[PDB]
């Protein structure tokens, strides 16, 4: 059984979501001023804004326990991989803190780490506008592994066997499991070399 | 302008990002994102979009005839067809930059075990097709990947999303002291050359600790 809490200033963005419950919380519910200002300019200068630690601290205080795995998406995170998804799949409680602006004051994660396990993670080498899309990716990747729910995949085909003058590879129609297993292995390793040579320990392109 | 068409059996999944589009950018015709239910192009009363894999195996494969009709209607020769897949080339910030000046992206979201390969192969004979992965994990389908790609691309298109190597280091804001933790004094020093050097060193350390692959 798993509980996932997502904290965000944009709850509605999380709407794309019995053994697991997922709850979404509006970070602004923990503000005290009438303007509900969650951000301010960075110490030391620079463009953009930083989310204040105070509002986050109060939210996480209420939502997290010492058992919680606090997940913080960030372009500067450790990589979130399939191995990470397997590791997190057996957790009782994930809390996903979604940043906006130019991110969250580092002290939020540092404070939380005195009380619970904290994981700053990146879902890939591109920049999002906030943590919400990363939260959706993480949730989907994790939940499909939850109990009771290498090489690149080769191409797949289904009916009809000829379409627009393009044939399904004859071996797949042959019913010869060994030859089919072999052809699929060759396709996979061929695809991995071309698209992801790093997975086989070769240099990346360009 | 950039037009993005997304084709999916779960059109509701793409609703958040339709919402996240500022009225100004739409009104200025800078961007238009449309979402299409794939079942609109099914042939049968059961609106079937999947069928068993040739050569056997687990799961199901999406039907080429349905996808072919969908893409025939939606794409032109000028379309960049984006097909999320765990077996794709890596989608990176470089990709996002390249795609940000495209006139027309069409994102084909698969489910089950993916789309019959002939769909992409046929499309590639008359338009640019890009099969891409957004990271080394497996999703249930292409929709979350489409959300990521749309966000990463559109935030690079001037004035669209409302937003305006080494890893970025830690950031701090008010208050100067919080739960026993002080903002690093250097940041309040007014020595901006020293601050830049401190930030550079933080970036170097973080990259070493978290992403040694970048070094
Ligand atoms: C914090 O440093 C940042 C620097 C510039 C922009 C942003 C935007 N932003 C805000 C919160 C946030 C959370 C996650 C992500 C993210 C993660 C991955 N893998 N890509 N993008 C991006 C986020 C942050
Ligand atoms: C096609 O090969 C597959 C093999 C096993 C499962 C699935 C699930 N699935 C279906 C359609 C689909 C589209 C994209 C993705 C995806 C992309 C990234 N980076 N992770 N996951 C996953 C998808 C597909």
């Amino acid at each position: 059984s798993m509980k996932i809490d997502v904290v965000t200033i944009f709850p509605e963005y999380l709407q794309p979501v019995g053994l697991v419950d997922v709850a979404v919380h509006d970070l602004r519910r923990w503000t005290h001023d009438v303007h509900k200002s969650v951000d301010d300019s960075p110490y030391g200068g620079g463009p953009g804004m930083v989310m204040k630690p105070t509002v986050w601290g109060d939210a996480l205080d209420e939502i997290c326990t010492s058992e919680t795995l606090l997940v913080v998406p960030t372009p500067a995170g450790y990589p979130f991989t399939q191995e990470t998804a397997w590791q997190w799949s057996t957790e009782d409680h994930l809390v996903i803190a979604c940043g906006r602006y130019e991110g969250i004051d580092q002290r939020v994660a540092d404070d939380a780490a005195t009380r619970m396990r904290v994981r700053e993670v990146s879902i890939g080498d591109y920049v999002l506008n906030g943590g919400e899309a990363a939260a959706l990716v993480i949730i989907e990747a994790v939940l499909r592994l939850v109990p009771g729910v290498s090489l690149l995949e080769g191409p797949s085909y289904t009916r009809p066997p000829s379409w627009r003058g393009m044939d399904v590879p004859p071996v797949l129609l042959s019913g010869d499991h060994a030859k089919i297993a072999a052809w699929r292995a060759e396709q996979s390793r061929q695809r991995t070399i071309e698209r992801r040579p790093d997975l086989l320990g070769f240099d990346s392109p360009t």
